[PDB]
């Protein structure tokens, strides 16, 4: 134990944001946890269970979420282990995921505090695909392997700050986004390369692939790859070497990165590092430039 731990009574719990199999998330108050701020808003995870299986799982996922932090990984603070349940705490993230937020900023389109009102502008839909790449230039350069990277499994924060982070109920949340094979065994096909569709191979490799989905995504303003497909013709375009077409709101410029991070050949795919630094420069660039993209 590396984990932060944070006492029992520190926390506040305010409502719930959301439910899942293993566990529910709430909105809470956390004092004393940050220097310029005695109280301050988490979402703290809430573990259902609390079994031999539960308990090793979350102590490892601890572990692993204490080393990610970057500023385009969802922010953990620690755990509370004081008496069940046993907690997860988290910065909250106010426009929720990604997917709901493009959702609800999309072409049909309410402006606010942190986004004009219609639909996100080229510098936005950038500047978010941007966000989520530097987030990932961050996991491969420590060589870990996301597996399930879409546009659910990241958060909008106030700012528009996109990280990449989940509660891990997406499965239970988005049912339709997996294909399910055991008697609980779940797969993000739509998401996923050949190799692992195929060979059941997840490298690098096949997060760049399931990246160039994401960037698909953010220009559909979060629509589902392959919506129009069910589960085994989805399966069958993927491994037919099939390529989704390009967005209406997407630049050629941009869906030239979407097809280097879908080569049929891993080795092929675009590094995350060359990603990141296409998508960069374009969310950096002048509006003149942006204008004649
Ligand atoms: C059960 C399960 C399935 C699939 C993904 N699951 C995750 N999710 C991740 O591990 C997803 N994830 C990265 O894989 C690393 S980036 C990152 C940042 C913050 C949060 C998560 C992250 C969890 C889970 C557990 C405790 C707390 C939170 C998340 N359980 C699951």
């Amino acid at each position: 134990a590396c984990v932060h731990h944070i006492k029992r009574r520190d926390i506040v719990l305010k409502w719930e944001l959301g439910e899942g199999a293993f566990g529910k998330v709430f909105l809470a108050e956390c004092h004393n946890l940050l220097p310029e701020q005695d109280k301050m808003l988490v979402a703290v995870k809430a573990l259902k269970e609390a079994s031999e299986s539960a308990r090793q799982d979350f102590q490892r996922e601890a572990e692993l979420l204490t080393m990610l932090q970057h500023q385009h990984i969802v922010r953990f603070f620690g755990v509370c282990t004081e008496g069940r349940p046993l907690l997860m705490v988290f910065e909250y993230m106010r426009h929720g995921d990604l997917n709901r937020f493009l959702r609800s900023h999309g072409p049909d389109a309410a402006g606010g505090e942190d986004v004009a009102p219609g639909p996100l502008g080229l510098g936005q839909l950038l500047a978010v695909a941007s966000q989520v790449a530097a987030g990932m230039v961050y996991l491969a350069g420590l060589h870990f392997v996301h597996r399930d990277l879409a546009t659910r499994n990241c958060l909008v924060g106030q700012g528009l700050v996109v990280k990449i982070g989940d509660f891990g109920m997406s499965r239970d949340i988005y049912s339709t986004d997996y294909y399910r094979v055991g008697g609980r065994t779940m797969l993000p096909i739509r998401w996923m390369p050949p190799e692992s569709i195929l060979y059941r191979k997840f490298t690098t490799e096949s997060d760049v692939w399931s990246f160039g989905v994401v960037l698909w995504e953010i220009f559909t303003y979060g629509k589902q790859p392959w919506y129009q497909l069910s589960n085994t013709e989805a399966i069958d375009c993927i491994t037919q070497g099939r390529e989704l077409e390009r967005p209406r709101a997407c630049p050629p410029e941009v869906y030239a990165i979407m097809r280097g991070c879908w080569q049929r050949e891993p080795q092929q795919r675009h590094s995350i590092k060359d990603v990141h630094a296409r998508l960069q420069a374009l969310a950096q660039a002048p509006p003149v430039y942006l204008d004649v993209l």
